[PDB]
């Protein structure tokens, strides 16, 4: 009894809850009473809360429990998006929050902090948060979702496996309590397409009142891609991917990177680059990647999650994707994020604000955004030792042989951003909003998505600053200024300095890459709209209601 | 035209099935089955874990016909067994990507020189696992477990280690997964638990003998280890309020573990430092667990003789509902990078900039976990007190908010090795080894810019506070003894660094070298560890 306290405490709760269940199976109607039996005040409760898949029956039910029974819950959530997630704090059920992602436009978290109802632990990147689950955030309860369970608690999670294995294992092996909502219940393990979570990791399953919630978050409609996106995509391909021989990469989702994916088979083909760049991906199944897959550019994709409407296409492309012997995608957000850090040449994405040092954040005044995967994808991995050509291309040059052998490569981290945001606010600012948000919210650090010293390339509609080559912080600032347009930073640019930086190859304008702005048009896109993606997929892609 | 992998695999399963009972390969026919499932040029993952070896599969693979199996590309976390390198000598394998080398390091270099082994790269463990879904997608995985049922469900138990991270990439890309098991049972209910589900596994085989594992006797801890351990606890753990950590294995860190309950207790620090660990179940941690210092341990693997003690301490360790430890090397290394305050370890050589390696001339040693453990993780954003304590105050409030914390990375090394060779050198052996083996970088375990603390028997250099690269070098020289690096120190500079608190000798911390003896250890030998463990630890 000196060393079995966790085991004994869990056994008493299971014993009390079992009077309401049929073995592992909680009757759907009895979920609230069972939550009030299995959860204890002060518990660390992981709630999915995945970036895409939401255990929304469990989260809606948790928000209906009695706060005189369940209070001071410490929520651990990779992604905070559902309204009932924040209702937990308003209602006095939850008090503490550790998370990774939240929407950039919402004022709700900031307002709950100001009202004293929400206490932030810290904002994390995804796999950083998973890692704390075996150290100092060991979870007492995990609330997760899957497609199907048998009556032993074996779970099929399929294309939407996502975070679930990384969240469940820490609890399953520390006498935490694991509850999985499923869309369907079957009797025997042989009916499941496969077992993604073994029965011995699961304490209870419950059939959800309706299938688990999930939005199409990794689809960009080609019809909204503009010439400026195409121009920036051309410069990315010619001035970064080709220049450094990028074989493997992740794209942060947006119209800027969708244009890249959609002009590989046209502009990339015109440069003779098929099979020479962009072969291996860590990426969700972007519908905008379909033409690049169909024309043979894309050799492999490992996925953080699914994308709605892409499941049958993915199942019909098993040479490219990771699929089970049952046929369906197996995403794995922990494994994919790990590869995104250690195994790929390049990350490219966007941000809302960038200061004169290159520090980048999407937090703005009153809106405590979360990081998601961006910090893990957008840094130089200093534990990395294996060489690839792009990573070596970042290493110190001009040194003697000895010092060159002691220098190391760097991962490419590209900030690809227009000089002004949607709404007319400047991207480039003298001072990040994040600093004052840190003061207002009581955080010790400004919430920074990507630190300036981790950026190797700054790409705007004006050109590319090759920041990895800046010789001083003063030079770095002049190269940012050269591609910052008519923002406050851009208006400071010295024409003689900009000419010098272009002559030395530290800044490239479109003309320096052989690109005429009039060639950057929507006619370059392999697909102009969603219907075009369906055609490209041979009818396999089935657009969800958002894009129908 | 999009099912090529699926079709290729199916044809091989059909031929191999002529020799199997469903999933179960007969033990005597393993070689014929390997020659059927594996094809020349295949990328073959072979365990090969830091501890657990699928040595029946590796011995059998080394006995296959090189006219059938040649040009294999071996992907191996650890190259530990002699028959691993026999693969290259016999012309079965040609390319190698690996992380840890150990005693085969001398033979690795010899086979490179002979033209029989082509090195891809040396990796840290989780870096190698990450490539399995990008550019080293495996065609075959050869793994080991304790038990399988006749469906191919696997129990890996305390020795789970790398296996889930190795198997999943093949299981979901029409690779072929073969698992040797110590025992075969009929039904899944006869497994303690399922660690690897049957749909990830193509074949199992009962090994001819249990899978191979290899085993720090406290009797070999010296007074100088106790001295450095006292300085680590007083001058680093207490100073920075270290709550969570990893110890690189050695007598140096074993001394730390064993004087926490004595010296650390004398400092009043129980419960204030070293609560949460990413660590194997070191026998030398038993006293710190029994006396209440250790609140949690997550493990890369197990340790021999420690299974019954771990199962008897489920409040501390991660154990299944069946009762047994679940190690997870990928998960533990990830927490080692992102979730703990501190890493502390050693290397064989350190240069004047703090660059550190264990590669020496003619011995291509591996990295194992040390690069992943021994760097500042620049994707990390969450604060803890020790991580914040590394942040350099800015010129004002704004610049401090833009500054970031750092993970503590301690090099804990004696200035000379046993036998007389210096630890600190003007030039790492690793540079010429890179030239000899054809590597583009000197294989460096820990780069000097990642080091926050250099701890020697001469004291501690607080390198995280260094104002410049020149000051960093003077701080390294101050604690490098009479090595070539130490002889460069300017006495007026060393005196200033000590007065400013940037360098601390034992006297500056109030530690007398004559108090640093084996008498401070909580256990002096193996028998004491057994007693501390209430008889649960069973040494080999």
């Amino acid at each position: 009894r000196l060393w079995t306290k966790r085991r004994h405490a869990k056994q008493l709760k299971l014993e009390m809850a079992n009077q309401y269940t049929d073995g592992v199976v909680i009757p759907t109607q009895d979920i609230i009473k069972v939550l009030e039996t299995l959860i204890t005040p002060g518990d660390k409760v992981v709630l999915e809360g995945n970036n895409q898949k939401q255990a929304d029956f469990l989260s809606r039910s948790l928000a209906q429990t009695n706060p005189d029974i369940l209070h001071d819950l410490h929520m651990i959530m990779p992604s905070v998006g559902r309204s009932e997630h924040l209702d937990l704090f308003e209602k006095g059920i939850a008090r503490k929050l550790d998370f990774s992602f939240a929407g950039p436009q919402s004022l709700r978290i900031s307002q709950l902090i100001e009202d004293g109802l929400l206490e932030i632990g810290a904002i994390h990147t995804y796999i950083e948060l998973y890692s704390r689950l075996v150290v100092d955030l060991i979870p007492n309860v995990v609330l997760s979702a899957g497609f199907m369970a048998d009556r032993q608690g074996n779970i099929y999670t399929g294309p939407s496996t996502e975070d679930s294995p990384a969240l469940i294992e820490p609890a399953a092996f520390s006498d935490g309590i694991v509850i999985v909502q499923v869309n369907e219940l079957v009797d025997d393990v042989s009916e499941l397409p496969r077992v993604d979570i073994p029965a011995s990791w699961v304490d209870y399953v419950v059939v959800a009142d309706q299938p688990f919630y999930i939005e199409p978050l990794f689809t960009r409609d080609p019809k909204h891609i503009k010439p400026v996106h195409v121009l920036m995509a051309m410069m990315a391909i010619r001035g970064i991917y080709e220049k450094h021989n990028v074989q493997s990469l992740n794209h942060g989702i947006g119209f800027n990177t969708a244009a890249i994916e959609l002009i590989l088979p046209t502009y990339g083909e015109s440069l003779g680059l098929k099979g020479k760049i962009c072969r291996n991906w860590t990426l969700n199944p972007h519908p905008t990647l379909i033409p690049a897959i169909e024309t043979g550019w894309v050799e492999s994709v490992h996925c953080f999650g699914t994308e709605l409407g892409m499941e049958k296409y993915v199942a019909a492309r098993p040479d490219v994707f990771f699929t089970g012997r049952d046929g369906a995608l197996r995403s794995n957000r922990m494994m994919c994020q790990l590869a995104g850090q250690y195994a790929v040449d390049l990350f490219i994405g966007a941000t809302l604000q960038v200061d004169g040092m290159g520090h980048s954040s999407t937090v703005t005044k009153g809106r405590l955004a979360g990081f998601g995967g961006a910090p893990n994808m957008g840094h130089d991995p200093r534990g990395r030792r294996h060489d690839t050509p792009a990573w070596l291309d970042m290493r110190l040059q001009g040194a003697n042989e000895t010092e060159t052998y002691l220098a190391r490569g760097k991962k490419l981290v590209v900030q690809m951003v227009e000089t002004f945001q949607e709404g007319g606010k400047p991207t480039f600012v003298d001072r990040l909003d994040a600093i004052d948000v840190a003061k207002t919210a009581g955080l010790p650090l400004a919430p920074i998505m990507i630190y300036g010293d981790d950026v190797t390339h700054l790409l705007t509609e004006e050109g590319i600053a090759y920041l990895y080559k800046a010789s001083s912080q003063e030079e770095r600032q002049a190269m940012i200024a050269a591609v910052a347009g008519v923002t406050s930073i851009g208006l400071t640019q010295d024409p003689k300095t900009t000419a010098r930086l272009r002559r030395e190859g530290l800044v490239v304008f479109p003309e320096d890459l052989g690109i005429r702005r009039t060639d950057a048009t929507r006619e370059l896109l392999a697909a102009k709209n969603i219907a075009d993606l369906v055609t490209w997929s041979d009818g396999l892609y089935q657009p969800p209601a958002k894009f129908r």
